[PDB]
């Protein structure tokens, strides 16, 4: 099965992916210079007040935070998109070491890690029909840098011990996640892909431009993480991210 390994990793995954190499795929670097502002680019709408956490999932390649998406309780609108777009799910990306971890760059910066918040368009009423729509899915990408801690990621870091291994999961309710946004809602986006398999064109990707501080404890912690299921020799969870892709006919839009 497909990986972050040097036998299974990205440069694999095309053999049984090959959307791998297609016209939209994700991530991609940020080139600021290039992107362009986009005075049409309505702000961004985040409304998590009502979200309702459910579990933490060690799903072995990262860990999900899953939320309850039967009802409008957190949901994504305005910015690029169109419509409303509902909280199913967030995880992260991150690094063997704080120099890398991230999935997009930044004039190819890499931050320690990268948090996604995925989101599923109502207009096609699950996430399943929604990630084979060209605009199925938005999802809000964060970038992590190493220095203080994040109050808010706290909770999540210390139930991470009760899901080491792969399959392991733990219920993770009243989870607030606009304790994981900074302070600006100025964005980049455009059309892009799934950075894992099955790699669907199906994202409108929302990368925040200001980057959330975490501790470097809090980065330890999830670089604890095993990839492999109990009773299995120990992986250890890290650079658990796809490198940059081609950008090829697409435009960076800038919020800001
Ligand atoms: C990781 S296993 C896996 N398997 C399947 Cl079958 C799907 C189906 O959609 C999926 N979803 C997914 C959602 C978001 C992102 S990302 N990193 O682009 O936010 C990646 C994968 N993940
Ligand atoms: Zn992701």
């Amino acid at each position: 099965h497909w990986g972050y390994g040097k036998h299974n990793g990205p440069e694999h995954w095309h053999k049984d992916f090959p959307i791998a190499k297609g016209e939209r795929q994700s991530p991609v670097d940020i080139d600021t210079h290039t992107a362009k502002y986009d005075p049409s680019l309505k702000p961004l709408s985040v409304s998590y007040d009502q979200a309702t956490s459910l579990r933490i999932l060690n799903n072995g390649h990262a860990f999900n935070v899953e939320f309850d998406d039967s009802q409008d309780k957190a949901v994504l609108k305005g910015g690029p998109l169109d419509g409303t777009y509902r909280l199913i799910q967030f995880h992260f990306h991150w690094g063997s070491l704080d120099g890398q971890g991230s999935e997009h760059t930044v004039d190819k910066k890499k931050y320690a890690a990268e948090l996604h918040l995925v989101h599923w368009n109502t207009k096609y009423g699950d996430f399943g029909k929604a990630v084979q729509q060209p605009d199925g899915l938005a999802v809000l990408g964060i970038f992590l840098k190493v220095g203080s801690a994040k109050p808010g990621l706290q909770k999540v870091v210390d139930v991470l011990d009760s899901i080491k291994t792969k399959g392991k999961s733990a219920d993770f309710t009243n989870f607030d996640p606009r304790g994981l946004l900074p302070e600006s809602l100025d964005y980049w986006t455009y059309p892009g892909s799934l950075t894992t398999p099955p790699l669907l064109e199906c994202v409108t990707w929302i990368v925040l431009k200001e980057p959330i501080s975490v501790s470097s404890e809090q980065v330890l912690k999830f670089r604890k993480l095993n990839f492999n299921g109990e009773g299995e020799p120990e992986e250890l969870m890290v650079d658990n991210w796809r490198p940059a892709q081609p950008l090829k006919n697409r435009q960076i839009k800038a919020s800001f």
